[PDB]
C-alpha cells in the first residue's frame, strides 16, 4: 500500500525545494532574534 507517494511528490512539483517552503520562508522572515 503506498502511504503519501503522490503527497510529496505533488508539493516538489508545486515550488522548488520541499522542506524549504513552510518554515524556512518563516524563519527568515520573523527571525530577528535568534
Amino acid at each position: 500500500m503506498g502511504k503519501a507517494e503522490n503527497y510529496e511528490l505533488y508539493q516538489v512539483e508545486l515550488g522548488p525545494g520541499p522542506s524549504g517552503d513552510m518554515a524556512a520562508k518563516m524563519s527568515k522572515k520573523k527571525a530577528g532574534r535568534g
